[PDB]
């Protein structure tokens, strides 16, 4: 297991995310999808070029799976995936720019809910997750296992778990108070309000 710091900014937006008041929490679940999304899109277009980039699963889609007794949601797809520079460094790069201006346009008077414009929408998990762990594939690397509960640090390690094929996997260990998000009508309920036009199929796993 390796131990790296957030950049000073990052972490910063971690700490606005956990202490600001904002009663409108449910938009984590929209911006995930997105990210979601988009990783699909990035493996869809890699493929036309590349058919072979498929091998590790040709099937492009998003899964919801709740969990009431680890008191989980797990947002799953099959897209591009995240390489080890991506985990340590380049997620990092992009999240700092966004960052900055993510919070001008706070001050400016802008929202918490429009994270998701400033390329920086992940960290929103922290809305209702004490801690976030991110299991994902990417074809030109191995399987890894990302994970914070904030505080300043995040952690990496090679995944040993059921190898995935391709993807990402964030898995929200839900705030106490936040349970709501676990219940088969509440999440259909954000996925019809703020999601439903997503061009992969989503599919909410029952319990
Ligand atoms: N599902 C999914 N796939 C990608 C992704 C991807 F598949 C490729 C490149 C960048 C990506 N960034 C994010 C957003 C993201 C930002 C920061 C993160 C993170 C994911 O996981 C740990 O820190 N996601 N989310």
């Amino acid at each position: 297991v390796e131990t790296f710091a957030f950049q000073a900014e990052i972490a910063q937006l971690m700490s606005l995310i956990i202490n600001t008041f904002y009663s409108n929490k449910e938009i984590f679940l929209r911006e995930l999808i997105s990210n979601s999304s988009d990783a699909l899109d990035k493996i869809r277009y890699e493929s036309l070029t590349d058919p072979s980039k498929l091998d590790s699963g040709k099937e492009l889609h998003i899964n919801l799976i709740p969990n009431k007794q680890d008191r989980t949601l797990t947002i799953v797809d099959t897209g591009i995936g995240m390489t080890k520079a991506d985990l340590i460094n380049n997620l990092g790069t992009i999240a700092k720019s966004g960052t900055k201006a993510f919070m001008e346009a706070l001050q400016a008077g802008a929202d918490i809910s429009m994270i998701g414009q400033f390329g920086v929408g992940f960290y929103s998990a922290y809305l209702v997750a004490e801690k976030v762990t991110v299991i994902t594939k990417h074809n030109d690397d191995e399987q890894y296992a990302w994970e914070s509960s904030a505080g300043g640090s995040f952690t990496v390690r090679t995944d040993t778990g059921e190898p995935m094929g391709r993807g990402t996997k964030v898995i929200l260990h839900l705030k106490e108070d936040q349970t709501e998000y676990l219940e088969e009508r509440r999440i259909k309920e954000i996925v019809k309000k703020h999601s439903q036009f997503i061009g992969y199929p989503i599919t909410l796993f029952v319990e």
